[PDB]
């Protein structure tokens, strides 16, 4: 569609880098021109790993027009720590993304607990070392983007949580710096680093950034809970006052770091409520105007509003199969309100939703 110039495929854009455009750092391809990635995040690979299949990745790359996909590998909550097999899906997902021309975000999905240094996350360094080692030599190694800790937060389910302040950011930085260094020894691939309060604090990262190349900081928002803002923080505003997620993004960009919206939803923070579409238009027009890449949560048929596919509803609707079949397209009524909207926004087409009767 028109205005989609920057949403380039990896075959075209090549290795990603950060360039200074108008005093701010932005994602760019090999030739230095800005590139924006738009795509979907899987739900937990231990719960909805069925989405990693040929027809689904063809549909998402071609029919939905995604130039990226995010693979959410939970470690706690019956993920990788207790069920190592889920890593097989990370490999398969990378293979399909390579084949179907999408950048792929390998996400160590820190979530419960919220401190990435917690014991259950002990395999983080070895996990990234292993995946990086396998792909170092691959001609398509530059398609991989590493996301080291999804949502640092106060969540204390299964270990310690983190505070929403400098101490919480310093904890993430302490976790991240050895892994960043090892990953830099293996390549130049972009690393996306989460930050406090469920990655709502890229501003704390801007105040104290990781000294390394090609590091971007996450922002996560749900349009039912995180209200848009047009007034940025006054110069000199201390971190204690910075609670509006949109204004925190503007702060990060104005203060020298690059941001990547690695996860957002059309519901309230939980994954339910709404959807909140007029809000989603304001947030995505903000992201798009400022060349911030985004991954929407999520590729699931679970009955929750953020889920992209129609759920089982006893009365009348069976859950959409996460494999779309040979035609490699999911029919309109097989996408939920949220999935239908997000597909239109990834594609950059007009939002013309079907009558759901």
């Amino acid at each position: 569609p028109a205005g989609m110039q920057a949403v380039k495929s990896p075959s075209e854009a090549g290795a990603l880098q950060l360039v200074e455009l108008n005093g701010q750092l932005t994602l760019a391809g090999e030739d230095g021109t800005p590139v924006q990635l738009r795509g979907m995040s899987t739900h937990g690979l231990q719960w909805f790993g069925e989405i990693v299949n040929e027809n689904a990745f063809v549909a998402l790359s071609n029919d939905w027009g995604s130039n990226m996909i995010r693979l959410a590998m939970y470690i706690g909550e019956n993920g990788y720590a207790t069920n190592p097999e889920v890593k097989d899906l990370v490999y398969e997902g990378i293979e399909l993304a390579f084949e179907h021309d999408m950048y792929v975000i390998v996400d160590w999905h820190v979530h419960a607990p919220g401190d990435p240094r917690a014991d259950v996350y002990s395999g983080a360094y070895d996990f990234f070392e292993e995946i990086a080692d396998h792909y170092k030599d691959h001609p398509k190694n530059h398609y991989i983007i590493w996301e080291l800790a999804n949502e640092p937060s106060p969540n204390n389910n299964g270990g310690p949580g983190l505070t929403n302040d400098e101490k919480g950011w310093e904890a993430v930085k302490e976790y991240a710096e050895p892994i960043v260094e090892m990953l830099r020894e293996k390549g130049d691939n972009m690393i996306l680093v989460g930050n406090p309060n469920w990655s709502q604090r890229p501003d704390l990262s801007a105040d104290n950034p990781i000294d390394a190349e090609n590091i971007m900081y996450s922002v996560h928002f749900y349009t039912g809970s995180h209200g848009a803002s047009h007034i940025g923080y006054p110069e000199g505003t201390p971190s204690s006052e910075r609670s509006n997620v949109m204004a925190n993004v503007r702060y990060a960009l104005d203060n020298g770091v690059a941001v990547f919206a690695t996860e957002w939803g059309t519901s309230q923070a939980n994954g339910d409520g709404g959807p909140y579409f007029d809000e989603a238009d304001v947030w995505l027009n903000f992201l798009n105007k400022h060349n911030i890449s985004w991954a929407n949560w999520s590729l699931t048929n679970k009955n929750e509003i953020s889920g992209a596919f129609t759920p089982f509803e006893l009365g009348r609707t069976d859950a959409t199969d996460l494999d779309p079949g040979a035609n490699q397209v999911w029919a309109p009524e097989e996408l939920s309100l949220s999935g239908e909207y997000v597909r239109a926004r990834i594609k950059g087409i007009e939002y013309t939703p079907i009558d759901r009767t």
